[PDB]
RNA sequence: GGAGGUGGAGCACGAGCGCACGUGUUAGGACCCGAAAGAUGGUGAACUAUGCCUGGGCAGGGCGAAGCCAGAGGAAACUCUGGUGGAGGUCCGUAGCGGUCCUGACGUGCGAAUCGGUCGUCCGACCUGGGUAUAGGGGCGAAAGACUAAUCGAACCAUCUAGUAGCUGGUUCCCUCCAAAGUUUCCCUCAGGAUAGCUGGCGCUCUCCGCAGUUUUAUCCGGUAAAGCGAAUGAUUAGAGG
RNA sequence: AGCCUUGAAGCCUAGGGCGCGGGCCCGGGUGGAGCCGCCGCAGGUGCAGAUCUUGGUGGUAGUAGCAAAUAUUCAAACGAGAACUUUGAAGGCCGAAGUGGAGAAGGGUUCCAUGUGAACAGCAGUUGAACAUGGGUCAGUCGGUCCUGAGAGAUGGGCGAGCGCCGUUCCGAAGGGACGGGCGAUGGCCUCCGUUGCCCUCAGCCGAUCGAAAGGGAGUCGGGUUCAGAUCCCCGAAUCCG
RNA sequence: AGUUCUCUUUUCUUUGUGAAGGGCAGGGCGCCCUGGAAUGGGUUCGCCCCGAGAGAGGGGCCCGUGCCUUGGAAAGCGUCGCGGUUCCGGCGGCGUCCGGUGAGCUCUCGCUGGCCCUUGAAAAUCCGGGGGAGAGGGUGUAAAUCUCGCGCCGGGCCGUACCCAUAUCCGCAGCAGGUCUCCAAGGUGAACAGCCUCUGGCAUGUUGGAACAAUGUAGGUAAGGGAAGUCGGCAAGCCGGAUCCGUAACUUCGGGAUAAGGAUUGGCUCUAAGGGCUGGCAGCCGACUUAGAACUGGUGCGGACCAGGGGAAUCCGACUGUUUAAUUAAAACAAAGCAUCGCGAAGGCCCGCGGCGGGUGUUGACGCGAUGUGAUUUCUGCCCAGUGCUCUGAAUGUCAAAGUGAAGAAAUUCAAUGAAGCGCGGGUAAACGGCGGGAGUAACUAUGACUCUCUUAAGGUAGCCAAAUGCCUCGUCAUCUAAUUAGUGACGCGCAUGAAUGGAUGAACGAGAUUCCCACUGUCCCUACCUACUAUCCAGCGAAACCACAGCCAAGGGAACGGGCUUGGCGGAAUCAGCGGGGAAAGAAGACCCUGUUGAGCUUGACUCUAGUCUGGCACGGUGAAGAGACGUUUUUUCACUGACCCGGUGAGGCGGGGGGGCGAGCCGGGCUCUCGCUUCUGGCGCCAAGCGCCCGGCCGGCCGGGCGCGACCCGCUCCGGGGACAGUGCCAGGUGGGGAGUUUGACUGGGGCGGUACACCUGUCAAACGGUAACGCAGGUGUCCUAAGGCGAGCUCAGGGAGGACAGAAACCUCCCGUGGAGCAGAAGGGCAAAAGCUCGCUUGAUCUUGAUUUUCAGUACGAAUACAGACCGUGAAAGCGGGGCCUCACGAUCCUUCUGACCUUUUGGGUUUUAAGCAGGAGGUGUCAGAAAAGUUACCACAGGGAUAACUGGCUUGUGGCGGCCAAGCGUUCAUAGCGACGUCGCUUUUUGAUCCUUCGAUGUCGGCUCUUCCUAUCAUUGUGAAGCAGAAUUCACCAAGCGUUGGAUUGUUCACCCACUAAUAGGGAACGUGAGCUGGGUUUAGACCGUCGUGAGACAGGUUAGUUUUACCCUACUGAUGAUGUGUUGUUGCCAUGGUAAUCCUGCUCAGUACGAGAGGAACCGCAGGUUCAGACAUUUGGUGUAUGUGCUUGGCUGAGGAG
């Protein structure tokens, strides 16, 4: 057989993602004196569409602590900040929508995005639009925090996580039915080439395990283990069930 | 050390070595020509496939979404009517892009895919130039095993390589003499080999008793043809007397 | 003590013969320089075939054919020669999505003048993009040149038997610059200023480099002019940059 | 300048001003000031705007490509007129003028809106602003400075022609192909449509002349009919623009929709309405439109061009989109929607030989990655047994290396321990997949709600169906027709329907499949005519395919279909146009089929491996506390540490500790518990130090200028965080591993496959009286069995029968008699056997050890089996003897390797001892394909070498079967065998059935059916002439001579076949390579795409359905059709003969005979005559019809010649 179709999008190649239009990588900002110790003032300037990007991207502007400039930063923006608004970053801003604050010093219950998976790596969690972390308790002791994270899974993180608080912007996007495939030409075409998508079974076996036959039938379990090779590793991978997920 | 059996490619008064010529068998390109393949290292995305960058392009009509204006009705909710408006992977249809049917033309063509009418679509998942990226068990594929320079169910180039072929084709002067086999056994043996037989050549040991695809005379051997079933085995018809 | 310019090989021949045959001898002609008998040696040594190789030639056969896109005619000229060339006049066609006028890619002299009519232009030609002999492309302002794009690609580093490969800011002492100030040295319109060396002071760019004759990118227009060049030459009037 | 016969103050051409600067229109402003607005107002085609300031006034700015002006009239152009060397930017006159209009077209500038789960580059380069470090002069000879106006100098290098495409480029070429752009006139018209014209261009596309035959290619037209044609309406035809009217089912309410169906349309002359500017009015200007009316023509008018046929349904797919470049455009692919699965980053998925490598990722679960289904609507049932996937694990079987323990001289052996994985247990079907059988039963019959029973993991639920899925099958009923293998609607024990392997549906859509209806027609009945280009003939020019030699037939035989050969018929130069019978014509070493110890693509439960991956050990690999062990050391568990190692951030910018200071608490002002480090209202600003303290320099306490410190705490060893002795990496070991690699996937065989085993053996037969002897010949057996069923000895005698004896009988046991084996001897059969070879006892291990010889198969090899001996040991018997397996004929296995037994055995390499190892001899472990490889599929995506050794056509032999025909005569026929039939039997013929066979063809003979066309057979349906009937007539039946002439139109089906409708004299049957594809067609079959069912894990398969799928060449020879001609008659002509060859007419209706013969009646003929018709043939055009480019004559659309006229 030839190499299949998810072994090529490795390679890079026709695979690769669609960055010439982007703003930028969205990021807190890079831990300073100022956020371990106090807070630092910012402005948003601009709210931004980023191709590719569910969420709005906001445009905010710093003074430099060290250097007089303007320091430019890409955050996710959170949903109800504007532009000409104040918001604060640093161990001692004040829980309001749009600050900055380690996860530490939030109350049980706060409402976050872009938060840090590690302190210090300026937000990787939670930040798809519309998504948000839950803080549920601190561990002082230990020096850390446990959060509920938007697949639902509990994690425990560093205290000195930075987060933004509130939930991203742009939510309720995948309420609206694409009603067109050239809708999804058009919201791959700002992503990668992974659209439009061909069956296994539409293919012939030289190209695909599940490909062949003289009926469009998959004809082996599609449940794959784990191990499986690359070129074998395709249907539900190491799936614990399969059917109609009834019940809680 | 003896006697008596038995295994040896031995001894029993050498015959070898060297050189040359022929014939045969074989290892080598191996009598000559012939695969489909496999391997190594290289050249191609000027066609085409797909992603990206930066440019160009797409008459005239039909239908008439939301929004809005006015008049009418109504207790309200709101309803009705006439206009305005100009949405759409919307419709007819040009350029363009494509290529349904005629199973039309042509079929040593204009053409190694073209031509005519008729047809699909024609603001979009649209058409297109150049730049750039992906290279051969690799790419790329809205998926036909499609496309990857007239080459694709694995490109092309050189080499390995005069690849192997129990298989097809061919195999070049004269006269003279002799002259077959298609059968036995073994073989992943059944289009092939080895093996015995059948042939030829070289002789040599004798001769001018031996032998014989023959009969004769003796002497054995045999269970077929025929015959038999009022003889065994098997099969089978009719009466008769007890 | 072979043959041969008093004629070798080769070739041709309704000439005379020999041999069962393979073949050979002699005669005549052509030819123009070498060749053969016998005893031995050696072999890339004998063709009718192989859809054999290469070259040549037939019949087919003066045959298929020279039928896609409406169309030619009259007179004159040159000339050996005219259905096809030139001029004039008619009749037609393309019918501004052109059979018009200009470019890009590609070609590379095909462009222009004169000459030829051998070959080629599937009839002909007095004609051609053929052949021959000579010419023709002029820029601060039109492009390249510069920028970066998708991307490509060195160094540091890493990997690698190795040619090398990965990687493009990532494991790097990555600045050879500057307003100014202070110490000197040299010169000149020697008055005092330049230049120049060192020290002090100041200093993110953070990625060499390549990448578009359609993207970004200052600034040229009118008239005339040649066989062929012109927003380039000449005339006139301007303008950007340094 | 054109026209002017007539008319036309006419028609045509032409009638400029660059860049840059200045000015002014015009356009735009989300710019300013006054002011304060509801009775809200302003305002656009739409919008939209306002107390966050509308209207109204007055300003400002930006673009001004428009106009004026300098440029600049000097130039250019038009026209007229003069000169020259006359190849001069030659010189002169005049002119280059004044207005209108537009949803017009093209370009551009601007305003405003819509669309996006799409938001639509970067950089070089240039500019403005904020700040204020600095500099400049001291009132002048002014300075620093100036993005202002002039002026001065320079701008190097490379490209530049021309073509740019029915002849400059790529397709071998001047190739009907391909190849990116810019400009873009008048008329008609909605129009960049088509048609005509101007500017510009061209010469008909690599030649011309003359004809006007066939057959073509491309256009047309056809009376009457109207799909009867054909697989199928293929093809053509109909409709078509616009206005006015009108419009159904169904529907997802958007559509359907140009549904369907009507009417109108020309020309001319008018009427009305629809506006602008200046000053309810007046005047002056204007742009095309709409509606209405009269008149008018031979009812013609969207007059050319342009330009939808329609309706009712069924299947499939929602749609738009895509696809096999070059045979498949589709129902296939995609799609939105739906549902699963993995993953929280040291991660999922993937790349990569390699790493601190790479893609997703400029990403973060509303995400990325991997699958299935396929819009909406409605629903999606049961099954976790199987196969997968997944989850739990010291509780725990197996389990590698390493490590631990014991034995030993050690090698080594043994033991304990026990990672993953497997086993074990849960979950899971929108994972692969799956989802029964029998019997009885309701008051007629039928069904059978109901019951019993076997049964699996469920036993097919809702639905749906002869569906693209049902074999039987052309299912049954109904509808559609005259007639229907078609369609539709129902039915459903459904070979083999069914629920995201999705079931059912349903609007809109479709170059998708199918049926019917209206309309239309040359598809047809049934063909004809016309036009153009060919073909044709000529001048010029000029190939190629192919070719053993060739080219007339019948039969024969022959490699079974001859051009050649045999026997006959016969044969006459050289040629032209056609033609498609033959040359089993050409084309390509057959793709089908088989064989090959030839392949390749693909699959997997094949064999052997392998990347990756999971897992354990060793190393890098450290520090310290505890817990549990073992004897101060050492193993292990937990918890920590950091310094290796890894990760993240940053321009490595404030880290740890202490000091200093602030608010609180609290003990008797001080000490501490302990916390803090100066920014949160506003879409400002924020650096390059102020201040203070202390030193220093230069000049005259005063000026000028420097240095340090504090401001800005001190000390520290990793920049700061996060991990961390683990990740990880290196090397080993176990598992997984069609992701990938290589390879295999027997043979025989009346083709191969399936089936068998005739593959190694044995008995009887074949087998033809020695032996041998074949077939997928016939009847059978074999892979064992036996401590005795081997060996010896003795003693007995068996099967069966007759007759007797308590229970006792057909059969128990006892007795006598007969008994040649009719029993038994392990088994298949054949042979053999009676004081034995059988049965029963006693004793035994000759079934032991050993060398040779021989026999059988045979090559005179091996094995196996067997035969005589010889040497030992033995058994048995009194002994002779007999016995080294079984009474005989079968019962079995090389080399290499392993294992055992044997010797005071040999070797173990410099010697010696000892373990070990190797030798030598004999057994065993096994190859059954049995003289002995280690081995699964599929190919329709396929390949090569061959094969007529071998299948799929024809032909050939045969003729079982099929068909047809006799003979006998029991019967039938009321009677009566034979008018007509005919049993039980039996003899033939035929090659239009199917077989059987494999002779020809696999370097190819085109595979069904139809169409068309000719010919032949007779086994006669009709017709002519006849014979016989159970022949009264009529009708019918049987038979004879007999193939002259006929044997038809249709519905369903691809059909051959079949069936039905209808007409008819009749509706006979057949051959010609199952006649006929260089004759067609291509419906079926039979490539590649795709769907369904059944089957398969799968790739894939299916004499099972379904849909789409390239049909090449003639100019050669012959034959045939026509056309010139040839011989020789001296030449030449006219008129003739006819040898030979062809050959043709056919059948039916009416009237009359005649309501007659005949007959009870009912019914009901015939000959002769008369009048017509059918089929066929040969002509013909007076008539009717068709054609019509006489391009004949009217009409007419658009354009063109100024108009008329003529065109
Ligand atoms: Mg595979
Ligand atoms: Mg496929
Ligand atoms: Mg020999
Ligand atoms: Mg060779
Ligand atoms: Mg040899
Ligand atoms: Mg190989
Ligand atoms: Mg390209
Ligand atoms: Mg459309
Ligand atoms: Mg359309
Ligand atoms: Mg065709
Ligand atoms: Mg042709
Ligand atoms: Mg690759
Ligand atoms: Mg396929
Ligand atoms: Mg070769
Ligand atoms: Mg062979
Ligand atoms: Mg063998
Ligand atoms: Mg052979
Ligand atoms: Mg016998
Ligand atoms: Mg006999
Ligand atoms: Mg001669
Ligand atoms: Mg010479
Ligand atoms: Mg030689
Ligand atoms: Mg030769
Ligand atoms: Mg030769
Ligand atoms: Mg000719
Ligand atoms: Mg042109
Ligand atoms: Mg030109
Ligand atoms: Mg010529
Ligand atoms: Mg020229
Ligand atoms: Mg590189
Ligand atoms: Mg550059
Ligand atoms: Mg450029
Ligand atoms: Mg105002
Ligand atoms: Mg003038
Ligand atoms: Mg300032
Ligand atoms: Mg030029
Ligand atoms: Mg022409
Ligand atoms: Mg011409
Ligand atoms: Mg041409
Ligand atoms: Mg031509
Ligand atoms: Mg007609
Ligand atoms: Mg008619
Ligand atoms: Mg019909
Ligand atoms: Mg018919
Ligand atoms: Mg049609
Ligand atoms: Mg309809
Ligand atoms: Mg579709
Ligand atoms: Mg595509
Ligand atoms: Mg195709
Ligand atoms: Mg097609
Ligand atoms: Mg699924
Ligand atoms: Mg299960
Ligand atoms: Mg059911
Ligand atoms: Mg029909
Ligand atoms: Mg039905
Ligand atoms: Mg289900
Ligand atoms: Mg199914
Ligand atoms: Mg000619
Ligand atoms: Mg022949
Ligand atoms: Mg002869
Ligand atoms: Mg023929
Ligand atoms: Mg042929
Ligand atoms: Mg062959
Ligand atoms: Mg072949
Ligand atoms: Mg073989
Ligand atoms: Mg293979
Ligand atoms: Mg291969
Ligand atoms: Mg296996
Ligand atoms: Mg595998
Ligand atoms: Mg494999
Ligand atoms: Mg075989
Ligand atoms: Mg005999
Ligand atoms: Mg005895
Ligand atoms: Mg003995
Ligand atoms: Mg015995
Ligand atoms: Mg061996
Ligand atoms: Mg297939
Ligand atoms: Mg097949
Ligand atoms: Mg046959
Ligand atoms: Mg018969
Ligand atoms: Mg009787
Ligand atoms: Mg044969
Ligand atoms: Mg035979
Ligand atoms: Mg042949
Ligand atoms: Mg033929
Ligand atoms: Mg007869
Ligand atoms: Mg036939
Ligand atoms: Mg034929
Ligand atoms: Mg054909
Ligand atoms: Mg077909
Ligand atoms: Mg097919
Ligand atoms: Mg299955
Ligand atoms: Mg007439
Ligand atoms: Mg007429
Ligand atoms: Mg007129």
């Amino acid at each position: 057989g030839r190499v299949i179709r998810g072994q090529r999008k490795g390679a890079g190649s026709v695979f690769r993602a669609h960055v010439k239009h982007r703003k930028g990588a969205a990021r807190l900002r890079a831990v300073d004196f100022a956020e371990r110790h106090g807070y630092i003032k910012g402005i948003v300037k601009d709210i931004i569409h980023d191709p590719g990007r569910g969420a709005p991207l906001a445009k905010v502007v710093f003074r430099d602590p060290y250097r007089f400039k303007k320091r430019t930063e890409l955050f996710i923006a959170a949903e109800g900040i504007h532009t000409g608004q104040f918001v604060y970053c640093g161990k001692k801003a004040q829980l309001n929508i749009g600050n900055v604050l380690p996860v530490g010093t939030m109350p049980e219950g706060t409402i976050v995005c872009c938060l840090e998976e590690k302190p210090g790596d300026r937000g990787k969690l939670a930040r798809a639009s519309g998504n948000y972390a839950t803080v549920i308790s601190h561990n002082p002791e230990t020096k850390k925090t446990r959060v509920k994270l938007p697949s639902g899974s509990k994690k425990v993180i560093s205290s000195a996580n930075r987060a933004v608080v509130g939930v991203v912007a742009g939510g309720g996007r995948i309420d609206k039915p694409i009603l067109k495939a050239g809708r999804a030409y058009h919201k791959y075409k700002a992503k990668r080439n992974c659209w439009p998508r061909v069956r296994g079974v539409a293919m012939n076996p030289v190209e695909h395990p599940f490909g062949g036959g003289n009926h469009q039938h998959i004809g082996k379990p599609s449940t794959i283990r784990r191990d499986a090779p690359a070129g074998r590793k395709v249907g539900l991978i190491a799936a614990r069930r399969t059917g109609r997920l009834r019940g809680t």
